[PDB]
């Protein structure tokens, strides 16, 4: 008989216990454990709180840490960077807690110093800190800049009109560094401008059935437009959807550091009133026949550190874009 | 049964997950969630020592801040080489990723066949890179006990660094030997513990009347307790304990049976609370555990594990004057020599 | 007939000397020339200053050295320390005369400007500078600390009333340094409240006659208050010759390093028709059986030379008298 | 009668003079002036050097300067690199000789030790030093690196051949350094290779006839063969050629430091019936229409310094090569 | 009289050469470099200002320009830049190859005006560039004088009559030559002192006999015996060196400092045009001794290398030699 | 008896003192404390801040290779406390048998410690010039006659640098003879006491071969003053030039007179005058011009003497 590990184990946690345990709290600490336990990420939603549903979290390795934070945060003008490795927060240790627990402490009523501690590698001590879409035409330079921060809704025709402005360019820079992500479809149709033919990208699982993908049409204006894009250890899920989309087409030539390989879909489906669960449901998978998650997208240049002169990367990149020029000279 | 509320979730994990994972796998990763939030040294796994019963590197590992620490090197063992010291986090262990387990786990990895090269990385307080340690088993074993006289004044230090062989007859005797001292050091660090019963005995020469130390759980029944009869020989010896981080368990009921009734001085640094047993026992037909039932406490009524034993004089480092806590502690042991002569 | 040597002395140095001398200025070099040679504290005084009548010098081992300024002048204030050799002052060679002549260049109207020269071993150069009794609580202890300013006249009271006001009986620490000494009913009656039983010091020379003894009444209520004795190389004379009978008593330990020897007495007496001299005619000898001369009393414990936790010797001695507090505490 | 005042400055120098001087001296004198002031590669050689007739040696600013060795000639023992400014030769003021002399004084028996005193812009003072073709595959990618040091005959079928054994390189870095090139003939040869129409070089002056036109016919089997090319200062004349031809037809990327402008070549001609003078009538042209004289060959990207990543010249040329690499293959 | 080497090579490089010329313009280049090569101080006016409307010395030290000696007036000496560094580049023109007096033509100018110049120092590895825009002390606690000399002319002869007449308390002076470019041997009105006993002082010799100016001293000179020591260093030049040898000829004071080097040189001028005219050395400036300032100067008998007395120890050491005078002459007094 | 005030001071320390202690042992501290307060009075031992201090040590002793220098005080001998003697004493502890082991803490300006230290005429040419430079070992009897040989070998010399230092001194006869060869008429030295009567003096005579000869002596604190008398003749008769640093200036002389077989007294009856009115003690002959510190360039001293020496024959020749 199978059906008798678990209730053996329950009864006597049950019984001889140093503590006393009902059958909820044992049940409320198998059914969390189970999901901490069971994969990268899951978390256990409380029916009070299951009504409505500061620095982006992501955990790397199992321990938690910062992926990319934004300037419009206050954590960024107090000094945190990416690859910070948090420990500890209000005198309570990190090791053990979900990253929603981390955005009720980060964000809620302002004037509240919170003694966030955080271990960076660089240096031994912990720091502790009290803490409390866009298209550009660069000067000095005719080839366009484009920086995005994240992949948010209406950003398409934003991004068409900056590319409109202009066309005789013959490349762009590319700054997806320091991304935590966005929307795979908001994705696949930025790099939809950039391709013409074939797949942009391929969600799978392990069930046949709601295996989305995305495909590529003829409203790309921009498939021969030389492209570098800029790309470090700080970017994520789209960030590599769209540097999959790129370089599996060979469409563009990716510069920086080698990056960080996450993304997947989760959401949340009310199994009962006072159930609620978050698993990872299936994995973005790019046009190569690969998946971002095992080890991230290789740049094929790596290289570590009025602007442009500020940045060795950004000049192997105008490098690039000037050779790509360069061809399209020679043979036009 | 009343499995409902937990086999709707193997359901949905089962139904709608990336992989496809056998119900066992499932059925023993809840049984990890569980322990994982129970306590924090606790293991449940079919194998277990049955059949189990050698050597080792001497090396202790305890649960800090979520993290597995080294604390007391031992000379007898190769670990000089290695230059091994306390403080230091456990991260990976043969070149790979040791995040997360259970003390008995790194217990197991360590036994096995001597004369094995280990590669040890773990995090130091003021060195920026977890370091990497090249450690070589060995065979060779030796209990570092003995008596010693302190230099121009009839006072003794004699060191007993473990609780095994029942050695309480030998510091007996050395104590018995020079009794003309009316004080004499005792250290428990280098001593994160050991067998209770030597604790008890050792702790029964300082105390002749009350208890000792009390393993109780939340069950009334086996709530053991442990009493000093009238056998103390030294009961008005005044002695000068120093403990630190590195003792805790059985070095922690001796400095609960002494600052708590005034018999000693204790001084150092706050020690490891490690102050809980833990047992192996079975739970199904072919499965054994490994989870605490009882802690036990302090003649005072507080307990051990808790918070740990906090020394009354806090202070941080031709012995006497090569670190600043033995200086103190024979301060302390002259003061009271004083005191007695003067009550003579 | 040995004192034929010295007529024969003076005859050959009073004839054929290259400079004019005569009866009297061969007898004040010859009075002078032995006062002062005896012993490094016996001097000279004209009886013209005895119808008359900031730092403090004494003769360590010949060499006039500094043993404790005051906070009352800027003396110490200009950084005179222990140990300061004294070489030259009002740009005089400071080689060998009394104290007297010390206090006369320094010692006198504030608005008298000073300067003196000092050879510390510190500073291998010689350094120049120009100068122009309570009862306190301690924080988070049941002790108390006390300190006395001077060993003058109306002390004891104070003191004893300190002590009166705040019923600690769990021990208390003793201040000592910084005190150059003073008279001896002073020093036992301040000494008198600690000390019950026996002879706290008995002054005692060649002469069976006049060897004053000061004996201990039972009128003593803090016998068994915990103390542990704070002395340094800076104290002498009175601060030592009581300090003494503690240690001789066993009525506490001693923190420190090993204190200063000024335990011998003196006085004027005239030797001729205006002369006075000043000789040490008797000595303070402790309860044990032993003078202070000149080594003070033998090390107690080996130390290296918000209040509480700003020097060591006062961190070991509060751990020295919380001992002494684990005991009463046993022992009640 | 304007055939008077040379007459007169004449006579007056040979008559009130410091000393006696004669015709000869005066006009060798006058002509070696017009020689310096007219050309700065010109020279004074007579009837009985005209029948008489390693290290290189350039002016720039005025001053001589040595530009690069040769690995093969035993410079590379004395280790001597660029950036020197020979200041003395065997102790004697270099202040302002003609080339030819300095190349006399260099050329000699092999293996003759001569003291060259020379100054380098990081030493803070002259130091004085003694003096006593082949095709690689880069790493981890089919592109190829190719090396020339010996400009004599069947160069340009030896590196055809090298060429034709890997055609999978998709793009070869190139590189001038340390090559000043010898006869222009050898020089179209080579970059012939790279260029299947239109004009290679052209050596011409002001009169229009007897000027040299080279122009690359269509046997080119590499025109579609993406290049990179390093120039620095360690280049000119006959090495120039061909970063001319490529650059100014988009044939190669050119990369590195500016080059040396020695666009110029040198021929011995008689001036009088005994006297002779070696002067430069013709001066090289690049197919773009400009010279290479005194400017040199302006590299597209400048930047200053596994063995790829020991110097940033490689590093960035690498770069460039892999992106015209992808551009070519997203054109297949 | 006869061309005919030169015109085989004008005729040739009229017409052969590379670029386009004419008769004028290789004649004035053949001139030139003919002016500037023969000796190092000879060259043609062109056009200069001279011929229409009518800030330092700099010497070729072995050909190549160097400061000589920035003037306190002008912000040269606040530039810092000190002797024996070489100039190389003035005006964003480089200075190897033109006369000295085309470098002190554009050093002239309008007030205010930042003219960049930029010398190789030897202390620095690299150059810097600066945009450049007699009287006697009594020095303290001495009764000696310090005398500091502007310009040579300044002292040949008037103090005997007018000078130092009126402080006869003047038994010692520094006599100061540091720095000094030169001058004139015979213009200057003020505060001229004079120290030479008597006989030949300077001559000069060439290839004409006539000429030939020998200035002699006579017995007019009663400061014969005042005692002197002579201060001087690298910055002294031509005539600062004849005073060193006369002095030094007449055994008349000890020479104490560092070995210089003068350019004691005489140029005149013959015109070639309307108004202009060319320059070249012709005579020299020659010492009693027997021999002439070029080359390699005279040397000092101490040389020594570098409250206003205390503060420079070759000063302390010509106030030892001017002591030690004293004391000679108290002696023999 | 008449030291009625001698005797009340002898009968209170007999009587009144701590300790009892014979009367010839009182009689003996009564003469050192009467020798020491009319008067402040191998190796070199004077009165210096205090304390006896070491000059110079002899180069044929071993102290000159063990590296004593000046600037030091004499702080312990034999590790006991030596705060305050007589010169005498450390003198006869240092005199007797040569070769003797003995250690010496001695205090060092630039050091941070006193240490221990265990102690167990020639003529050169100066290169190039015609000026020699001279020394002299000892002060000792038949020295003159060696010097004046020396300088009658080479002549020619128009200078002459009188090295002074290295040269502790010597007896008065010795010194008034060196130093009459460059002084032909006047007194030379004058010892006298507050006694008319046996004031020696002595006055050079017209032996003096050397009279225009022009010469540099450079003084420090290594000369004494027994070796002064030379430079308090031609720095006062203007005959020299003297430079360095201010000397050592015990002038006076003491007289011997013997209280037991090895014990005795010492006064000084004699003390010493320059021919200016001046005396050497205590202040010594100040150098005219002072300066503090192939053969030349590597000091400064000898450079500046070099210097004044040459302007000396510059003048010489621009008489001639």
């Amino acid at each position: 008989h199978m059906f008798s590990r678990f209730s053996n184990v329950v009864s006597e946690i049950e019984k001889k216990y140093v503590d006393k345990i009902s059958i909820s709290e044992i049940m409320t600490k198998a059914i969390e454990g189970l999901l901490s336990n069971l994969d990268a990420h899951s978390a256990y939603l409380n029916e009070k709180k299951f009504k409505e549903f500061g620095i982006t979290v992501g955990m790397r390795d199992g321990v938690l840490t910062v992926i990319a934070p934004l300037e419009g945060t206050p954590a960024y003008k107090a000094g945190v960077k990416s690859g910070d490795n948090i420990l500890k927060i209000n005198n309570e240790s990190t090791l053990s807690m979900s990253i929603d627990d981390a955005i009720n402490l980060m964000r809620g009523k302002p004037k509240t110093p919170i003694q966030i501690t955080i271990v960076r590698k660089n240096e031994p001590k912990p720091l502790v800190f009290n803490i409390i879409v866009y298209v550009k035409k660069i000067k000095e330079t005719p080839y366009l800049y484009v920086r995005v921060s994240g992949f948010d809704k209406n950003v398409t025709k934003s991004v068409l009109e900056g590319l409109k402005a202009n066309p005789k360019a013959k490349g762009i820079v590319l700054d997806l560094r320091g991304n935590p992500g966005g929307l795979l479809n908001q994705a696949v149709g930025l790099s939809n401008l950039f391709i013409k033919e074939g797949v942009l990208v391929s969600q799978k699982g392990k069930n046949k059935e709601e295996s989305l993908e995305y495909k590529a049409n003829g409203r790309a204006p921009y498939t021969n437009l030389p492209i570098a894009v800029l790309v470090n250890g700080g970017s994520a899920s789209a960030s590599e959807i769209v540097a999959g989309a790129l370089q599996d087409h060979k469409r563009a030539v990716i510069i920086g550091e080698k990056t960080f390989g996450k993304g997947s879909v989760q959401m949340l489906l009310p199994v009962n009133k006072d159930e609620a669960i978050k698993i990872t449901t299936a994995r973005y998978y790019l046009p190569s026949g690969r998946t971002i998650q095992a080890k991230g997208i290789t740049p094929d240049i790596v290289i570590y550190p009025k602007m442009i002169n500020d940045d060795i990367q950004l000049k192997t990149a105008i490098d690039s874009l000037k050779t790509w020029s360069i061809v399209d000279e020679k043979m036009d």
